[PDB]
DNA sequence: TAGTCATGACT
DNA sequence: TAGTCATGACT
DNA sequence: TAGTCATGACT
DNA sequence: TAGTCATGACT
């Protein structure tokens, strides 16, 4: 068998940030993710505007910024917010999604049960459990299928696109409001490639092609790529990811049993709020 | 182990200043720095005016001229201001900043532990850790990441930018005022270089490369050298700083625990608020 | 220093109905209602279509034709239904409104308490109060004012309008629906009044002129009267009121406390439900 | 040689909307008011929307609003906003403000001191004093010169300015957004005056003229006034007060010693809070 | 005394 | 949210 | 299948 | 504060 310190479920953002903080801070931590499709980070941009969030507290905020830079490093960029200019806060995506420092088995996770040391994982196909004391389970809007609660009760799924041309770069980075909370933004999420989000949050239900195709117009409209047929050419991506939702919530980060965390509910501003997250249970765990 | 008198941790002009006039006390120094860009003491001119510092009271700007010139030398500068002339006190920062009677470990601090006998410097990466009887952290804006306080609760940055022209001199040294609190200044700080700066002061979220440019052609224009592309030709250096800020200090000196120096405000004023903490610190450091 | 059998507090269609159902029992009842603006049955047809109470049961809705039918008289109506013909029931509301079996108080009662004899209704601006055995509470939407149960902590108000022109009658009658849920009923109440309404169920507060002028032409569009100018005329006369509505109950017949009865939320199907309940009460009273 | 049930000091929203809650509850109040200017009820409208208010708690705004109704009245005002319609909750300011159900002295209150038996009002230049078993201070912003508490620690002025223009009338009355989170109100607050207001709530000391004019022309554009000259030809008049307002309190409504009471701190949704501490006062009293 | 720069509330 | 006021500090 | 209405969340 | 999105009961 496996023992570790701690199994983190879930490799998102809330699960990569939350394993590294603590493998960083002298733990030894152990993934496991089944790259379910449908996860809410792989459209994610990382994009940290304070305007987003301050409503969380400098209590929240800057314990989250502190963890992200020294841990990953957070870049700022200045954005075109019509004639004026605001900054954003940048982690890179595929920095922290692909950060191989927490070893990660690609296993779903199918029961928790608690033992005498602490915590044991069961694996589908595999009689061995994996075992820790301490035990998070960040699995995004599957939160709910493995850990119940009062908060989890209200868990549901917020789903939206994203799009990421190959072998472009914007000159100006843009926010472009449209909507009461919905704002197109455009950037350089690479040095070779552009990322554009309308901030479109549907319930997956709800979703079709017909829908995310009115997103990619406005997308496209917006770096002027609209009626080339950039998607049937294979010149930009499509990218489709459910957030998790709880109202009532920065996020949800609660020890269900005893020693055995739920990680899940960042919706939009995300990476900021796992960062705040990650820095709770290094404090609470260390 | 390492086992030194005095071990100051940050190598700007506050803990290179005061880490040399406590060697030149007789003491024995060591210093720890990290290099960690953005330091506030790199843009640094290392200019003094009265007009600027006089608010801080004879009591103090006298015995720190008196040490920073025996220590370092106090050249004067006699600058253009309109129709006058003031004369500006300056030591060479890289005088200041280059000096190596204090060795200076390349390392980050990651603690400060008390110990039977003194503190213990905790160092990334480094199982031993430093001991001295007396440290003094002149960590700058980050001063707060190792050292609490209830006035290190208002500890702030306050960004500026300098630019430095390389083969060029000025024949005339200048100080013209553009705003309330704000002037542009241009002198020699070596004989083959020129610096300029302004004198803005910005929270470093909100600075962008866009402020910089009102900065730059601001300072350009003060030389006539702007609409010449210094920039892109090489021909002039930008250096970005965050100065260490706090509502309500001449700049913030205090002995948190016994034996343990916080050093850092010095926003306004820094190497001459620099000398008289250093000379405070030669006189409470036995 | 009056003591009677019954009081019922309110005078719309259900106080009206139990009242008049158990003076006929033996019993004698008094009834008090303010006559405040909005009350939900002033715009009241009294119309009755199988379709719409069937959800009740024939358990209830063929003792209220029953009671209705042996007090008032129940008349049978039939209305163009689409390419169809539909029957639906009918009582005058100028009968059950109207009727003086039951005489009423015009005030508004300010409290209930109990005495040693019974229940006592308290009247504003008089010291004395009234007392009976029984108090039956018809009041609406603002039954919740007087009895606080559990039950009329979900009562609220859906209002609506209807529309009566005067010296006009229909030679056709009719239920044309528009909407789900939602029909144009026009109709002779009276034999000198059309009577039209579109069954528009709103939150009072939601409520305003600009709404209630797209249910007016709605209604003059369906007996072709609109492009007459017929409101500044004078010849329409509007009848706006609120109905009782509480989810989850034909209506709630409460005995919250012994002898006193809350008797509300009967929305749409107000005079079958209310039928019904008096003649429950007359059994339980 | 005066001794009631009650002494409320103040005659504004507060003191007045509790004074004669009070009064109609059996009680025998009087009121002290000094009539110094700037008092914050002088511009107020009484309007209640409930957008604004709902953050209060239907265990509040209920309670208040059936109060309100049953001693003024409350009246719906259906109001353009945008293409759509909302319906506010009124209250006629001169009905309020003008009843004189309860006897104010036009007095100056310098002192409270405690008797035996109650509290004593003491009024400048007037050897005797006013005695009461309960003491109401309903004075505004001015109220911790009396009171003292911690609580009233943190009262301060938020003012504001409100313009009625005479001999006038609005077709439609509405509330038109001109910035995030501010609204130009404008309304017929009689049936012969205009009422417009933009919500401005600003530091009293940062009041002047030059400021009030900037309300004025935002309201007279509003209406379409701007260029008649209005004010100097004295069709308009201006009307300024203070709110009073302490940051965590829907208002302060604390019994601060035995039979003495602090009411004030509602600066946003007045009237409103006014009905829900009135409703309190009644029942602790 | 002014312009610069920041912070907070938000019928 | 975003976007507009309101308020205050401060080579 | 559908059209109201109402009620709240919402970088 | 406005448009976008969800939910639920309904002559
Ligand atoms: C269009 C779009 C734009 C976005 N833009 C931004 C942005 O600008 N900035 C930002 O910070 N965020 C952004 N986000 C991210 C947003 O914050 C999401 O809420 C965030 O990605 C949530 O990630 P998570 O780790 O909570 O969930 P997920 O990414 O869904 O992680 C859950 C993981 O759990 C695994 N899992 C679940 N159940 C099991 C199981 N039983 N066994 C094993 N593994 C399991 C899944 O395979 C999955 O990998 C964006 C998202 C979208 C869709
Ligand atoms: C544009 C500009 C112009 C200026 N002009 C002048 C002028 O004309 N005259 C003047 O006197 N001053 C000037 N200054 C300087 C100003 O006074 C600054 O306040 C001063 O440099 C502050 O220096 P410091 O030593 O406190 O901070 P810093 O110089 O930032 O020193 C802090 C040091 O600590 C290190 N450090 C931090 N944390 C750790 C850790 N955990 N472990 C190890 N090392 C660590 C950092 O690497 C850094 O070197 C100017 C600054 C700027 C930006
Ligand atoms: C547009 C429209 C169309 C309708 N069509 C039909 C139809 O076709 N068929 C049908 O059967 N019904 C119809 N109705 C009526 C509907 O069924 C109503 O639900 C019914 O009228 C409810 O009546 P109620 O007696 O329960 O309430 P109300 O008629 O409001 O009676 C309550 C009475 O209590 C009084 N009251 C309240 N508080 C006090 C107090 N403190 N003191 C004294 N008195 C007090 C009020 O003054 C009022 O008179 C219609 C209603 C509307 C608005
Ligand atoms: C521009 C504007 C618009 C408004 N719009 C509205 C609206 O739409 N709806 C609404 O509900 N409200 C509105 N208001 C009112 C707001 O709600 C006020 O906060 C409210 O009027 C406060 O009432 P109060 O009774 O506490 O204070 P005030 O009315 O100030 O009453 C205090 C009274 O105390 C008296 N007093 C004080 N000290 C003494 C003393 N020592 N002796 C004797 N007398 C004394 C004063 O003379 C004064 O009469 C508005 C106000 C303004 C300025």
């Amino acid at each position: 068998s496996m023992k570790t310190d701690v199994i983190v479920v879930g490799a998102g953002l809330f699960g990569s940030i939350a394993a590294k903080a603590l493998a960083q801070a002298g733990l030894a931590v152990v993934g496991v993710d089944d790259s379910r499709p449908g996860a809410g980070s792989l459209p994610a941009a990382c994009l940290m505007k304070p305007s987003w969030f301050s409503s969380m507290g400098k209590d929240k905020f800057e314990p989250s910024l502190e963890l992200l830079d020294r841990i990953y490093g957070v870049k700022d960029i200045s954005f075109k917010v019509g004639l004026l200019r605001a900054t954003v806060h940048w982690c890179d995506p595929a920095q922290i999604l692909g950060d191989e420092e927490v070893p990660v088995y690609r296993e779903k996770v199918t029961a928790l049960t608690r033992t005498s040391s602490g915590w044991a994982v069961s694996l589908e196909g595999r009689e061995a459990a994996l075992e820790a004391r301490s035990v998070v389970v960040a699995a995004g809007v599957w939160t709910s299928e493995l850990v119940r609660s009062q908060a989890l009760g209200g868990l549901v799924g917020r789903a939206g696109v994203a799009f990421r041309w190959q072998d472009m770069q914007l000159e100006e980075q843009f926010i472009s409001p449209w909507a009461p909370y919905r704002q197109t933004v455009g950037f350089n999420i690479s040095p070779t490639e552009v990322w554009v989000g309308d901030g479109s949050a549907i319930k997956p239900e709800n979703w079709n092609q017909d829908r995310q195709n009115v997103s990619y117009s406005r997308c496209a409209q917006a770096i002027d790529r609209a009626g080339f047929g950039d998607q049937e050419a294979g010149r930009v991506k499509a990218l489709y990811g459910i957030r998790p939702y709880i109202a009532g919530v920065p996020c949800l980060l609660e020890e269900v049993e005893p020693g055995l965390w739920a990680l899940t509910g960042g919706a939009k501003n995300g990476t900021i709020s796992a960062g705040w997250a990650a820095s709770e249970l290094v404090r609470r765990i260390k």
